[PDB]
């Protein structure tokens, strides 16, 4: 984590490479580096919330475009059957809506993750679409939060 102050003192391409890991979104970065100064963290995060408020598919598309896949990093009880469960969802998440399965996990239990994803599973495309932005915005805050200091 870096001082705000520090953040407002870097250089253009500095700022925004401090912000690259927060989302894959350029554009997003360098909407915030570009409304710099910032007189205090509470206000900066509302001009984050503000820049990524009116995200749509086409950015959910481009941010997850380079998510690796379930299937893409090869290695009875209550566990086993959850990790199977959670597993075998996230793979047919993929095939139904042609995307990694986005959700933010901290604060959630493997059990709330399945419920989510069984729940999503059944979603008509538009309703998933609004969730998995959702999911991204609130991703991006935490990281954000993360990154930058008062």
């Amino acid at each position: 984590m870096i001082a705000l102050s520090q953040f407002n003192s870097l250089s253009k391409d500095e700022a925004a490479g401090l912000l690259a890991p927060c989302v894959a979104l350029p554009a997003w970065g360098e909407t915030l580096v570009s409304l710099r100064p910032f007189a205090s963290r509470h206000a900066l995060l509302q001009t984050a919330r503000e820049a990524m408020a009116n995200w749509g598919e086409d950015e959910l598309n481009a941010a997850l475009s380079a998510h690796p896949r379930i299937g893409e990093k090869p290695t009875d009880s209550e566990n086993e059957r959850l990790a199977q469960a959670l597993r075998e969802g996230n793979a047919r998440y993929e095939a139904r809506f042609g995307r990694v399965f986005l959700i933010r996990a901290k604060g959630r239990s493997g059990e709330e993750i399945l419920q989510a994803l069984t729940r999503r599973l059944q979603h008509t495309a538009d309703e998933e679409v609004a969730e998995a932005l959702a999911q991204l915005r609130e991703i991006t805050m935490l990281r954000l939060e993360g990154a930058i200091g008062e």
